């Protein structure tokens, strides 16, 4: 009757091992550049993520998987990586460490999205995060490590787009604006962005519909970006002096609405074109003051995080294909009853070394020559009367048809030098 | 304010890694006999693991964390594999592919504990699963597979030990046996088993408290193995002969219940006496009928699951250790403003060939050569006024002190022939 509920699925085959060499990827980039591997708990106390991630989110207000612990406690499943490893900085002390703290992962993440298919409820994602520093160097660094992961993996058609918030005052007075601006026209605008327009007015920016771009357009909405303030673009003017001397292609937003509330000042995404919407591969930015909403310290902080998903899509675009499932380095088949039980004991004195595999039923040597083809075997193994009483084994390769009787004992030799 | 919730914890350094060698070499003695990596969601429909574990076991009775899908939908996070396993199998028709399916996975396993420690509420397993077929020499594979995973990492002291439930009619009888024994003498039970009495009675053999233990050996309560039916009794003799000839050291116990009720015949467990209480390392068993529980046809299956963390523990435990996480190949000491840039930019050009690592400050010569032994870097590197004007950098070897200063070119081919 169940299957793997929707937005969820099982991982295996290809599929999965695409996961692994991306994340395997991830993790070369990101600990040469220093970053230790911190993996966190699949929840975390739902405060985490409330003030964390703002109060005020699509994700903190009706996205989030929530329940409560037996007795008490709300709990909530990892719906992002950035506030738990915030909570893990504080919590180990790591104030205390050489700054600045650089923290990566890979890991499952939760979001309730509303079923029909949509996308995904529990999808994966490589997290990076630089803790403890104000430096613009960090942010140019977390632009060209996300840059990097995707570039080594052999994408090549990657869109970087840079842009800063500047900081929770600008924010705030973009905002002001935004609804001077849009109230007195507030009856021209989607059922969806005069909701918007309540709390975080920005986001009727990045909303569809042509409703709200024609009268955003007439009433010649001002850019984000010119609501900076100056700190706020001097330190925005470093990272692209920092990520032009390294040679990154890049293009400055106007403005980049990130879906959560805790971002202070850059703001970057990469995207692809083959996807479609959703066509972002990854993104980040600053987030300084996250740490104090949990209750911490001022702690400045960098970081991205990508889906291992979205980028598995864009390689499949660009045609980076897997090579085929390898099988069994040997078959053993039965020709007897006492044979089966026989063939498992050689396949055990032969791996792990050796990918031993053998059938639980006596048959016919052209029928398990058919399954050892079958299952990719490189060798096929034969156990009958003859072989059992003698000792031996009879071996035949099966891309030449050639064929050996030995005994069991050069069996792992012969095979690792003709497959070594 | 916010901590990890009690029962978890962050993986990172000597713990994570050990954590990652038990798996890896886990993957490796199940992959060399044909196990098929297969990972399912953190999360499957409640009724997989109500139906599946049995509506009459503590897991399902108390100890998962169960929720709502944002819309109907009951959720619970996975606190075992099996089942789960037993559903992706259903799923994807694997019943069509050559048998018996051999799958493995490694992750994350809820179980909602009464805080007070009490040990984890996530923690992480190793789970082999083999299925479609009911041949007594899969049971002994699983056996083996289990034993060699915790043999290749080092542990010599396991204690194997090996037992059978019967059949659907034995488990019965034994039942009908246990409440004929035990209910006129229900007053002398705890609380806990007063209620175990009633549905599934062997859960009050494997309970805790002396009020259990004391009463059940005066009674002289009689194992489960001496009710075995003839059919049980031949399958679990298969095994043993097996397990016999391959010269697995195991113990054959009187009656060795589990924490599930989907098993069925063969029961097995290895433990260690240098834990503490909870010696368990991991175990597993037959399960036929699982499949249909789930509403798929009849499938036979066999696995094992083991505890890392426990794993981690029996080889502290035996003294093993981990050795020295491994510095940068280069830590670039800045000895100007303008040179904590360049040391950024030239760090960026040795990545990610070379693990290279700066400092987010000028700092003088002494200091930062300390702070590069600190991080046991292989190679310092000085960025001052003259070698950034000559393009070059002042390398020295932290081991000889051997010094030289070479242009930026020179640098990534040097630390790789004086390193690789
Ligand atoms: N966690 C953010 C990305 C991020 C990591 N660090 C800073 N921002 C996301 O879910 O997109
Ligand atoms: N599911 C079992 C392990 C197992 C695998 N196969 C049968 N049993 C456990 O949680 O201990």
């Amino acid at each position: 009757t169940a299957r793997a509920v929707r937005g969820t699925k099982d991982l295996f085959g290809k599929e999965l091992r695409m996961h692994q060499r991306i994340v395997a990827t991830a993790r070369k980039v990101l600990e040469a550049a220093g970053a230790l591997e911190l993996v966190t708990p699949i929840f975390e106390e739902t405060q985490v993520f409330e003030k964390g991630v703002g109060a005020a989110t699509d994700i903190v207000r009706k996205e989030m998987f929530t329940f409560q612990d037996r007795g008490g406690r709300s709990l909530t499943l990892r719906p992002e990586g950035t506030a738990a490893m915030v909570r893990a900085y504080l919590e180990h002390g790591m104030k205390v460490w050489p700054q600045p703290v650089r923290l990566w992962m890979a890991g499952p993440m939760f979001r309730a999205e509303r079923p029909q298919k949509g996308r995904y409820r529990q999808f994966h994602q490589v997290n990076y995060e630089a803790l403890g520093s104000e430096n613009p160097i960090l942010d140019a660094e977390a632009v060209v490590l996300l840059y990097e992961c995707l570039k080594e993996l052999g994408l090549r058609r990657l869109k970087v787009k840079l842009s800063s918030v500047g900081d929770p005052e600008d924010r705030a007075r973009y905002n002001a604006y935004l609804r001077e601006v849009l109230s007195p026209h507030r009856e021209a605008l989607s059922e969806d962005s005069k909701e918007r327009l309540e709390e975080n007015p920005m986001r009727i920016l990045d909303s569809k519909s042509e409703r709200d771009q024609a009268l955003l357009k007439e009433l010649g909405v001002r850019p984000m970006l010119d609501f900076l303030g100056e700190e706020a673009r001097a330190h925005l003017k470093e990272v692209e002096r920092h990520l032009e001397r390294l040679s990154v292609p890049y293009e400055l937003e106007p403005a980049l609405v990130r879906g959560l509330d805790y971002y202070v000042r850059t703001a970057f995404e990469v995207h692809h074109e083959e996807i479609g919407a959703q066509s972002a591969l990854g993104g980040g930015g600053r987030y300084d003051g996250l740490s104090e909403l949990l209750g911490g310290p001022r702690v400045p902080g960098v970081g991205f995080a990508f889906g291992v998903e979205r980028v598995a899509l864009a390689l499949e675009a660009e045609g980076f294909g897997l090579p085929e499932e390898k099988g069994p380095d040997l078959y053993l088949i039965p020709l007897t009853e006492e044979a089966v039980a026989e063939a498992f004991y050689l396949a055990e004195a032969l791996r792990p070394r050796l990918r031993a595999e053998y059938a639980l039923a006596p048959r016919k040597p052209a029928k398990g020559l058919e399954e050892a083809l079958k299952r990719g075997a490189a060798f096929a193994g034969f156990l009958g009367e003859d072989e059992l009483r003698a000792g031996e084994v009879t071996l035949k390769r099966l891309a030449t048809g050639e064929q050996v009787r030995l005994s069991r004992e050069e069996v792992p030799g012969y095979l690792l030098q003709a497959l070594g």
